[PDB]
């Protein structure tokens, strides 16, 4: 299942108090830039209506059948590209997101969930961001076993 639309667009439910919100839109921004960059797809914000992908902060359990135990386990998740909850992207508000290479970089788990909703799968590439285990790597740029994979589905820009 993919999308069948060439464009989407998305809209963040509120800000978590952790980091200023024009310090967050960015690094959301950047990394939406960063897919379509290198595919022909299109991201728009919208303020108001509904986003085929809603962004939100939750903490501990959230109505869901995945409760977060504490800074253990996965730091967030998303559920498949669908209608509904589908496509929805839930962040653990319990741990600190920073925006420096600090105990963990917000930008780099929001570009791996974006990564899932492309319908992306994880790699045991370490040059790849959708690497299982959390890695700091100087600059966060895509890698091309990622633009290959997400330019063969749709093509090249
Ligand atoms: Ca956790
Ligand atoms: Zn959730
Ligand atoms: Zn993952």
């Amino acid at each position: 299942p993919r999308w069948e639309q060439t464009h989407l667009t998305y809209r963040i439910e509120n800000y978590t108090p952790d980091l200023p919100r024009a310090d967050v839109d960015h690094a959301i921004e950047k990394a939406f830039q960063l897919w379509s960059n290198v595919t022909p797809l299109t991201f728009t914000k919208v303020s108001e209506g509904q986003a085929d992908i809603m962004i939100s902060f939750v903490r501990g359990d959230h109505r869901d059948n995945s409760p977060f135990d504490g800074p253990g386990g996965n730091l967030a998740h998303a559920f498949q590209p669908g209608p509904g909850i589908g496509g929805d992207a839930h962040f653990d508000e319990d741990e600190r997101w920073t925006n420096n290479f600090r105990e963990y970089n917000l930008h780099r788990v929001a570009a791996h969930e974006l990564g899932h909703s492309l319908g992306l799968s994880h790699s045991t590439d370490i040059g790849a961001l959708m690497y299982p285990s959390y890695t700091f790597s100087g600059d966060v740029q895509l890698a091309q076993d990622d633009i290959d994979g997400i330019q063969a589905i749709y093509g090249r820009s």
